[PDB]
């Protein structure tokens, strides 16, 4: 299970670089130089890295220091072969963003968030990023009267339309991916799930420029089925990008390494991505626990890729098993793929076997044989 | 706080008629005649009632018994003035629906579910229903291999498109409202939240025929903010109908009476509905607890309407308070309503006060004054 | 992975016998004769079965029919070699128990619940049961004013003390195990977790007669760590019995087969039970999904035992691995087992290396190496 | 609703002093001088304040600076009349505590945590604290193999027994209160709920020295009923202290001001505390949201006390209402207070009206009238 750069594993600089500061604790690790992270991840078999603007260029850098950080970073990419498929904006750390960026109540803050983003898109294009991710981590509210959500949605649509106007203006070959999260650090966050983001995209001026970037642990913080959410995103044609990690149920955002958390969900996830032919990056947005030193940081990042590779092998064996293939026919997964009424509405209305002559009790008596199928999936996951 | 039929309070027959059977217990109350429920609700000040097909016509009724139940029901509506604004299909009780209706793996079951629905739409139109609700309570899965969600979404789209073809075919003035629920009785249910339903509607052939019917307790079973969800539905123009009840957090579907459960959320809900000018029915989908006898049934249903009326008074006082109106300006809710960049993209890029000359520290230092605003909302809710 | 009756797998009659009635659906399967369940489970490799009183003797049976059901049941046990290690009372199905049994507000109901229980203890002893389980499924409330919890706890203590007086009176060699559940079918249930039950036992007159019977899915309905709960029960000496199943997070009680649900938690559970030397029954309290016919019922029950056996093999390999044994020393699990201050309070106060001369920064810099250890546990679970 | 110091409202220095640093954001407010907080809280009507050791004496202070901070603090208490009823130890911020304090795997860290605590008890006694709170925020694990929970419980018992030996040794009139929390910042925390803490106390050498300090939002992070938990703590005699705040369901620890969050639960809480005659401090452990400036800080702290006072008035009116008093008799709350079988076991066994002659159907037919009672509680909460 050794990663190849064909496996397209990518990491956020903020992931292996997380210093371990949490709500009740100070940093446990020194800061990482972006250059060293690129080198270490390259040796581990990663394909690329991603960044917030403020991960790369310390907030408040003059043009001189900005260009110096960029050229050092770019040198590290040349020396390792690492790519930068995705970039994003930090619109949540600085106190100015305490009521949001695109949907702050203060108009001048909203303008500034648009400008800060625009400046990083230019940089993202220069480094070759294909996807620009937007996570509105501060767009929301702790109390009900603080945010008119219809107005806030007007301002959110407005920001994304202006960004699409810009990329169109500049001839940029780059697409946007909205990343949902239901809560934290705001008490409730706007566009809380994959569904809410998908719905919203359909109201934008140029919907084809916009997809979603779902995260395992985020949909799981609302107790939702992450493979189900991904399947609805693929069915709609909007899965531009994906963030992999683990999460143990409904609680604070854990950002465990991938495959930790809900293991059977990771299995069904990999199975879906592999079978659907998803070809984008396998991006890990995770936090090595603050118990770890740097050796634990790199072990945890290695574990992300290893667990994807093991599950991929297990899902491929599960779908290849002839006994599984017969189990699927036994549960009528083949019939689910067939049109309900390709013959049409009128034929349906005149088909007496569809109602008048339908033997409802015989139909109800057929078992679905789902428990045998699931044990085979278990047997395959465990290698039994 | 006495209900007027202008208040448009409506009840499901299955609500006050719930016999008290639960996963671990037998019925505590005898069955109610639909006629008696119409009479009792009319005396309480209700505007109308709603029904599943099987609430009204016992499953498996000949045409003779069917027409007899309908004419008795219709007589009760004539005698009381009660209306029937909404109707829906039972596609979840009978064992034949154990793997779903529109998305059962078995094709013959899917055909039968379409036919059973079509027969009830005709009836719904005859009784004057304006909205037809679809709750796919059995569309889902307990295990991962049992349902290909992309295929299932193909079958769901197919069913809803055929239904829209039918109403179009017949010149029916009726619209569909999809009711989301994240789980129970399936381990996970397809279209689990308002967002997932909104997204899906945009893929249908005739999206303008389809809206959502959100339920308080359903979005709250995923820990989501129900007023936030409703606001996104209004912003999209899709709030055709709404189901009111209470729920205490993430657990089984409680169906408590309205205003029980999360009280502050009910307040912010009423405030939104009243201020947005929502004009549809205020529908209660609730279950009088099985501890109650029939006198408790009617007290609980009365409590539904009373609590809506109290909160409506409190929200109206909150928005009318000049001190609240000044608090809202202090938190810049007025600025949230103003366009971020009505001047346009190019003006934004050349506006040096939006980035180069923006005093980020001064902006960050302004408090939002949200806690004063929320205490005024509290003071108003409590009548202090 | 074939079960031996030394593996002590036991099943509730109500488990494989569940007819599939749920809050929104009718039965999908016919009723099972207790005799046939004993035969079928014996062929599958089960060691024994358990029962509620009403599983075995239909509610309201004359003494004549009661003794006839008992003798038929007893004949089935003689013919198969099956044992009955545990029995319990149904104090939740009948409408009379709608406000609870031991803590009903009505005094006459509380008396009747005590008598119904006492009658089943006599029967349990005759059939050789060693543990009598109490699940107060209806002890609780949907609203706050309905139950004074201090009074209710007085009545609960009173019931359990009287039951202990009885078994003492009769010279019965049998112990009680309290089964916690946080909710459903009551909105909140009294003694909601393992901790609440453990605390309560310490207030009973004869605490040594009383332990806990935790259930996987129950502690998981509050989002708690089930292995952590079991370890606190073992540490206190109170793990008399245990109920195994699966559950996918915080939602209605799923009763999935064991190993479904949170798989990594099942692994850590088995590891704890095997290493601690737990010698009681491995009892499955589960529900074959109502999608299944009887062949699926027996496949699901087989899956319960298979998954226990696979995990047991994997946990045994994990603890036997020398590389794991060195990883555990690297994370200082050996030091956690050593007394903090066997030298005593005064030595601690005068030990300058414990405060005055303690190098806090050197200590903080040691990584815990937990992520390497967890990946080895993963590698072992998956058989990589 | 103006607070009197007889109302015994107390605040943690870390509460109004929280700078607004969260997992994804930097501080929004400057640090507060403990002296200014004492002055500002005194003007607001607070009775006292509480502290961690590191709130008062910056970590790593020489004896000279330590005594200087203490004397400045003590001067502020003399000038305002403020008391210090409770103190506690910071065993979670410093990186050395990243695997816990009392249950760190490293033995030298455990010794150091005991010594750091002991030093603050001496200080707590000098300032007149009556309760010493222990919150084991870092005692736990993110992965299963990292902590043997039985060993960890041995080390936890050991630490608390040594602390009790110390206070006994020194003749100190002070008692310990254990504060449970189910998660965050560890993935799971040991002693996760009130029940788990109560159970554990019963294993300590001197249980009478130890009670619990429950927090609203903590029990609510496991979806549990906080008034139910408090009632079990009062029934056991262990409610030494209490922490008040608000929390919106199962998610990260919000620390909203009291009365925000689950409002009806705050009502039932106040009702319980007032009726049970709880005489300890009403302590607010809350965080003014980081959206606020200092004026919002003080408004939020004022809101804590106001909302307690409003609810207290409403609960007192609810219990004083003759119509409520008759409703309680109608739901048989009076019978719940009466012994089930004061007549004894043998009388119970020979009482034919308790089983043989019991009319089970008549009993089951009595409604509980809980919904009328709850609407009166609602009517009273809202002032209708
Ligand atoms: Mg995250
Ligand atoms: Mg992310
Ligand atoms: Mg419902
Ligand atoms: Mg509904
Ligand atoms: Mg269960
Ligand atoms: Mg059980
Ligand atoms: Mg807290
Ligand atoms: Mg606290």
């Amino acid at each position: 299970y050794q990663p190849t750069p064909e496996d397209r594993f990518t990491f956020g600089l903020w992931t292996v670089g997380w210093q371990g500061r949490d709500p009740f604790g100070d940093a446990t690790r020194r800061a990482l130089d972006p250059v060293e992270s690129v080198r270490r991840l390259a040796e581990l078999g990663a394909h690329g890295v991603t960044f917030h603007d403020d991960d790369l260029i310390p907030f408040g850098s003059s043009d001189s220091e900005r260009e110096e950080h960029v050229k050092r970073f770019r040198q590290a990419l040349d020396d390792t072969g690492m790519k930068v498929p995705m970039a994003t904006t930090n619109l949540f750390t600085h106190p100015v963003f305490k009521d949001g960026g695109f949907t702050a109540n203060d108009r001048d803050v909203r303008r500034y968030a648009l400008r800060k983003t625009i400046r990083n898109i230019d940089l993202a294009v220069e480094l070759g990023a294909e996807t620009y991710v937007a996570w509105g981590g501060r767009e929301g509210a702790e109390s009900g009267g603080a945010k008119d959500v219809r107005d806030a949605l007007d301002r959110m649509k407005e920001a994304f339309d202006l960004l699409g106007e810009y990329v169109t203006s500049q001839g940029y070959d780059i697409r946007f991916a909205i990343e949902p999260k239901p809560n934290e650090p705001r008490g409730d966050i706007l566009l809380p799930t994959v569904g809410h983001a998908l719905a919203f995209i359909e109201r934008l001026e140029r919907p084809e420029l916009y997809g979603v970037n779902p995260e395992v642990g985020h949909e799981q913080m609302a107790g939702l089925n992450f493979p189900h959410g991904i399947a609805q995103a693929l069915w709609a044609g909007k899965l531009f990008h994906i963030d992999l990690n683990g999460q143990n149920g409904i609680k604070y955002d854990q950002d465990l390494r991938f495959g930790a958390g809900d293991l059977r969900a990771a299995f069904w996830l990999v199975d879906l991505l592999e079978s659907a032919g998803y070809s984008g990056p396998r991006h890990f947005d995770f936090k090595p626990p603050r118990t770890e030193d740097f050796d634990g940081v790199w072990a945890s990042a290695a574990g992300c890729m290893r667990n994807y590779l093991i599950l991929k092998e297990r899902a491929a064996a599960f779908r290849a098993d002839p006994e599984v293939q017969e189990a699927l026919r036994a549960s009528r997964l083949d019939e689910l793929a067939r049109p309900t009424a390709a013959d049409g509405l009128q034929a349906l209305l005149d088909d007496r076997s569809a109602f008048e002559e339908f033997d409802v009790d015989a139909a109800a008596a057929r078992g679905m044989a789902f428990e045998r199928l699931d044990q085979l999936a278990m047997d395959h996951l465990l290698g039994a």
